[PDB]
C-alpha cells in the first residue's frame, strides 16, 4: 500500500514547459540522416523529414538546443551559412567526423519552425570568443542595417530569427572539450561574452555552463566560481547527467533519479549561496540541458574510424527499464518546477534518443519516447507538492528508496489533474490511495500504464512490444482515487471535471 | 481575512528545543549584578540571585552559551578557575571593563545547574588556539587520571561537567574583534582545534563560526571558506543577527524578519554547496547563536569611561513593538526547524535581556520575556508546513509582506497544537481562518494576546503596563479555527483534546 | 625532565593512550648509550614551534651557563648529550596528524626552526619532513615546496613506507 495526498493548496510552482525541452547536436545521424535526408520518401521540399517532423510535433518539444554539445567548441558558425558552393568541409574534433556543413543555422532554424520549436542557440568559447559571440546574436537577431544582420537577409532569411535563450560555450570544464577553461577562465569569457550579447538584443536571456557532470572532480567549485564571475549577466545555470545500468541491478537503476534529486538540490543551493555574496534580488534558475539514459552504444562506438560524413554513434536502443528511469527522471524535474525552468532530453532524433530512423527506411519511437510524450503533452500546469507515505526498499548504493515515484500536476484551466506514478517494485503491485478532497467533483478520466514483464525488451523499425495501455484500474470513490500501479510500472492517471 | 491550513502530515520538522536558548557573556551587568550578585538579600548560599533562577526557570531555556561573545577571544579559561586569591584581575579589550574573575567556568555551570540549562562552551580562537582547546574540554569533560581532570577534581568538581556542544571561537571576521582571523586563517585553526577536542572527547558537537552579520563585507565568502576548512569535523555553523528601529518606521521594522528568513535560507544554501563539494553524507546545521532588538542603549553606552567592573553595559529597554518583532523572530525559527537545532537570545541577563535587575533591588520581565516565554513553553513538537493565504502591504525595505505571521507547532505527546501568530497591521483586526480537518477532536483551551495601543510603552521594575491576557476569541466549530488577531498583537491559541 | 614528581600525566592524542612521562628524553639517552647508538631527536612542530625548538637544542647540546643548559646539569647530565641529527617535526601533511600543516606553513615554520637551532649549535644536522607515503594527495607537491622553503637550512628530505600483504 502506499497513500498520497493530492492537496490543490499545497503547490511547489508553475511549471515552465521548456522542462519538455530537447538537443539536436551536429553528431552522427542527429542531423544528416536524422532530421535531414534529401531524397527520403517523406523528404519535404527543403530536405526534412516529414515523418520526423510528425513525431516531434506528437512530443510537443517547446524548445530546442542546437548545434552542441562537444561539437560548438570547434565550430564556426559562418562555416554553416550562404551558399552551399563555399562553405567548407571541416574536421570536428569532438566526434572525429568530417562536417560538410551542409546544414547551418539558417536551415535548422527552418526545420525547428516546422516542429513548432524555439531555439536554445549555443555558440563557442572554446576556440572562439566575445566578438564570435556578439556578432552571431546580431547575425540572428537584429533587423537589418548593419553588416551582419544584411548578410543573413542576402542569406535568404529577410526577418530575423529572434532567438531568446543562448548558451555560453558548451561544459568546458571538461579534460576532452575542445578549448577547455578552468572555471576562472571560463567564468571570465563567459561574462564578457555575456555582456556583449545583451548589448546587441536586451531581450535575450542567458544559460552559463555548469559541471559536465557530478563526478568531475571540480564539481561544485566549478558553479561557484562560474557564477562569481556571471551573476549579473546570466539567468540560468546549466546540468548535464547520463545514467546507464552497467552491472545489471534494476533496484538500484531505478533508484537513480534520487541522486538526480540532490544534484539539482545542490545547484540550486550554489545559485543561491552566489546570489547572497553578490546581495542580489535576482534569482538565477536552472536548465537541466543535457539528461537521458546513455550507455547501451559505448562499445560499437569504439569500431568507427575516423573521418567519415554521419557516422551511426551513440545509438542507444532503449529498454523497458529505460523508459521506467526516464520517468523517474520526468518526475523529478517537475518536482523541481520552481527552479529547473529548461531541461533537455539528449538527444531528440539517433542519438541517445527518443526517436530513431533508417536510411530510406522508417522512423520509430523509442521506449522512452512514451513517458517523456506523457510528460510533456499532460504535465502543463502547477505542480503539486506531494505528500507521500510509500514503503521502501535499499540498494546497493541508496537508502530508504521509495517503491512510488510520485507527482501530481494541477492544471486548472482544463480543469484537470494529472498523477504520474513509477512503481519501482521488481514482484510487487502497489496500491496507491490519493487523497482527493480539494478537488471537488473531479472523476477518473483514464488511466494509462507502461509495463512489460522483461527489463531488457526493446522496441525497433520492425515491432514495437513496448507501448502503453489503457486499461489501468484506478477509480474515484468517496473523495478518494484508489489505483493499482502493477510491478515496474509508469502510470499517468488523469482527473477532470 | 487570512485563511491557513493545518495538516498534521504538511510537517517541516520536529523542532530542536535549543531554539529556544540564550547567552550570558562577561559583559557589563550580564554576571555581576545578574546572576550573581553576593549583597542581595535573595543571593543563595553561592551568591546567586534567586530571582533571577525563578525568571530564567520559567523560561524554560534548554542551553546557554558562555562565556562569549567578544569577551572568550582575550579570555584565559585558567583565570577563572581554582582558589578565588590566584585568580587574577585581567583587563578585557572587549568591553574595555576589568574583569576580576571571581565568576569562572565552574561557578556558571553550578548557576546553569540551578536554573535546568546545559552550557554551549565558547573556546578562546583569539589570542589563544588548538593546545587551549583541548586542555579545557579535557577539564571540562575528561573523568580522572590526567593532569587538567584531577585539576577540575582539585578545584571542587569530582563529576566531569561534561559539556555536549562547544563553540569554536566567536566571531572572528569582525576587525574589532580580538585576534580578528581571515576566512582561511580561521578554517585553519578552528579545524585543527575541531579535531583535538573531539579526540579529547567524540560525543561532543562543534559549532563553526558564521559571519558576525549579513552587513559584512565578506558575508557567505566567509561560511564558504570556513565550511570548507571545517566540514569534516564540525556540526553547525552559526549565524549572528540584531534589528533596532533607528528611523521609527514600525511596518517596515515588523517586516524585518522576511530578511531574517533569507538570511537562514542562505546559510543553509553555503552549507549544503560545500556538502556537495566535499561529497559528504553529513548535512551541517545552523546555531542561530546570538539574536535579539538592540539599539536602544548605543547612546548612552559611548558616555562609559574605561576599565571600571561591571559597567552598565548594552541596557536596551524594550517596548511592545520590540516584543512583535521578537514573536516573529521566534516563528521564523520554527518555521526553520528542519535546518535551525540551536539558537540563543542575546543575552539572558542585564544585557540587551528580557530580564533586568536592580542592584540590591527587583528582577522584572522586558516586554520581549512573553513572546519568548510562550514560543519556549508551548513550542514543543512538531512545527507544520503554513499554507497561508494572507493579505500583504509594501514599506521601504519589503514588498508582499503578510500582515499574518504564523506556524502551527503539534505535540503528539502532550495531544496539543499551538498556533502562533503575529498580525502586523497597524490599524485592523485580522479574521484568521485555520482548516484543523487533520485534527479530530480537539478544542481551543485558550487564546493568548499580547497587546497595548502604544507600540512605544516600556516594561520597568515599578510597573508593567505590557503584559498578555488570555481574552482571545477562538473557537473551533465544524473543524475551523476562527480567531480574531487584534492589530499590532501576538497571539497563541492552544488546542487540544 | 626533571624529578619525577614534578612530570605530568598527559593524554597523548596520537595513540589516545595516557603517557605518564615516566620516561623522558634524558632517560631515553641513558639506554640508548648502553645500546651503542646515537639518537635522532625530533622536535614538536605540531602544537609547538621555534622557541621550543631552539630551547630544546640548548637543553641538550649547550654546555653550561645559560638557563637550558644549566637545567639539563641540575636534573642529573653533566655533559652535553650533543646529539648530531634532529627531524624538524614529524610529517605534517597527513589530516589524521596533531597540528597538520600544509607544505607552505610546515616549510615556513620548519625554515625558522632549523634557523634558530643552527644559531644555538652549527654542528647539528636537520632532516625535513617530507610525505607520510607515497600515496598521500600531496606528495611530490609537498616536498618541492617543503624544499623550496627549507632548502639552505637542512641537510637531508625524509621518506616514509610501509607494505603489506593484504591480498
Ligand atoms: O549529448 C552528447 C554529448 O554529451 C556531452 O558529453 C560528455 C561526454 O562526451 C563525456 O565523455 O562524458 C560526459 C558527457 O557529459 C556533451 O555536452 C554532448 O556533446
Ligand atoms: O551579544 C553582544 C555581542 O554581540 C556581538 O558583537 C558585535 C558588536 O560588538 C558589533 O559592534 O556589532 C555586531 C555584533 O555582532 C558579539 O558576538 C557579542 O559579544
Amino acid at each position: 500500500k502506499a497513500t498520497m495526498i493530492i492537496e490543490k493548496d499545497f503547490k511547489i510552482a508553475e511549471i515552465d514547459k521548456r522542462i519538455y525541452g530537447s538537443f539536436i547536436e551536429h553528431l552522427g545521424r542527429a542531423v544528416y540522416g536524422g532530421i535531414y535526408e534529401p531524397g527520403h520518401p517523406q523528404a519535404d521540399e527543403n530536405g526534412f523529414r516529414q515523418d520526423v517532423i510528425e513525431l516531434v510535433k506528437e512530443l510537443q518539444v517547446p524548445i530546442i538546443r542546437y548545434p552542441g554539445g562537444n561539437f560548438v567548441s570547434g565550430y564556426n558558425w559562418e562555416d554553416g551559412v550562404g551558399p552551399k558552393e563555399q562553405r567548407p568541409r571541416r574536421l570536428d574534433l569532438a566526434w572525429k567526423s568530417v562536417e560538410t556543413n551542409e546544414i547551418g543555422l539558417n536551415e535548422f532554424m527552418d526545420w525547428a519552425k516546422m516542429v513548432g520549436a524555439e531555439v536554445n542557440m549555443a555558440v563557442n568559447l572554446g576556440t572562439r570568443g566575445i566578438d564570435a559571440a556578439r556578432n552571431l546574436v546580431e547575425y540572428c537577431n537584429h533587423p537589418s542595417g548593419s553588416y551582419y544582420s544584411d548578410l543573413r537577409i542576402a542569406h535568404g532569411y529577410k526577418e530575423p530569427h529572434k532567438i531568446k535563450t543562448w548558451c555560453l560555450g558548451n561544459a568546458m570544464d571538461g579534460p576532452w572539450q575542445i578549448g577547455h577553461k578552468t572555471a576562472v577562465e571560463y567564468g571570465r569569457i563567459a561574462c564578457e561574452a555575456a555582456k556583449v550579447m545583451k548589448w546587441v538584443d536586451p531581450t535575450i536571456e542567458l544559460v552559463v555552463c555548469g559541471s559536465s557532470n557530478r563526478n568531475m572532480p571540480t564539481f561544485a567549485e566549478w558553479e561557484a566560481t562560474v557564477l562569481d564571475h556571471t551573476y549579473d549577466h546570466v539567468d540560468y545555470i546549466s546540468l548535464h547527467q547520463y545514467y546507464g545500468n552497467r552491472d545489471n541491478d534494476t533496484a538500484n537503476y531505478l533508484a537513480l533519479s534520487l541522486e538526480m534529486d540532490d544534484f539539482i538540490r545542490s545547484v540550486v543551493a550554489i545559485a543561491d549561496y552566489v546570489k547572497a555574496k553578490k546581495r542580489s534580488k535576482k534569482t538565477i534558475h536552472l536548465s537541466f540541458d543535457e539528461w537521458n539514459v546513455w550507455y547501451h552504444s559505448n562499445e560499437a562506438d569504439k569500431l568507427i574510424e575516423p573521418w567519415t560524413v554521419a557516422p551511426p554513434l551513440l545509438e542507444d536502443i532503449y529498454n523497458f527499464e529505460d523508459a521506467l528511469l526516464v520517468g523517474c527522471m520526468l518526475i523529478t524535474l517537475m518536482k523541481h518546477a520552481d527552479r529547473v525552468k529548461i531541461a533537455c532530453l539528449a538527444q531528440l532524433v539517433n542519438v541517445i534518443a527518443p526517436i530513431m530512423t533508417e536510411k530510406n527506411g522508417p522512423a520509430w519511437k523509442q521506449t522512452i519516447y512514451y513517458p517523456f510524450m506523457h510528460a510533456s503533452v499532460y504535465g502543463r500546469g502547477v505542480a503539486l507538492h506531494p505528500v507521500i507515505s510509500s514503503p521502501k526498499y535499499d540498494s546497493k548504493d541508496f537508502t530508504d528508496v521509495p517503491y512510488l515515484e510520485s507527482i501530481a500536476v494541477y492544471n486548472e484551466e482544463k480543469e484537470e489533474v494529472t498523477i504520474f506514478a513509477v512503481n519501482r517494485d521488481m514482484e510487487d503491485a502497489l496500491l496507491l490511495e490519493c487523497d482527493v478532497r480539494s478537488f471537488e467533483d473531479y472523476r477518473v478520466i483514464e488511466h494509462i500504464v507502461l509495463e512489460h514483464d522483461n527489463v531488457k525488451q526493446t522496441n525497433s523499425a520492425q515491432s514495437s512490444p513496448v507501448v502503453p495501455h489503457r486499461n489501468g484500474d484506478a477509480q474515484l470513490s468517496d473523495r478518494k482515487v484508489s489505483a493499482t500501479l502493477p510491478k515496474l510500472s509508469w502510470n499517468v492517471i488523469r482527473l477532470g471535471k
